[PDB]
């Protein structure tokens, strides 16, 4: 692993989006960053690990577990 670990130039963003989104998904990510489908994966696996997306669920659909931002 190299690009979307913890700390990639874009997985703060994708982070960020997924916390914002409520749905951690690399179609979304990639839409809602810009980014390439492999690089919005890459952060998103970051996610999983990082704590901050939840695993795919019976449907096919991931949930944050990152909270977000409210006020600090």
């Amino acid at each position: 692993g190299s690009e979307g670990s913890e700390d990639d130039p874009l997985y703060d963003e994708a982070v960020r989006f997924v916390t914002e989104s409520r749905r951690a998904s690399i179609s979304a990510v990639q839409r809602k960053l810009k980014i390439g489908y492999n690089r919005a994966a890459r952060m998103i696996e970051a996610m999983e690990m990082a704590g901050v997306v939840t695993p795919m669920n019976t449907n096919g659909s991931r949930e944050v577990i990152a909270p977000a931002p409210v006020r600090d």
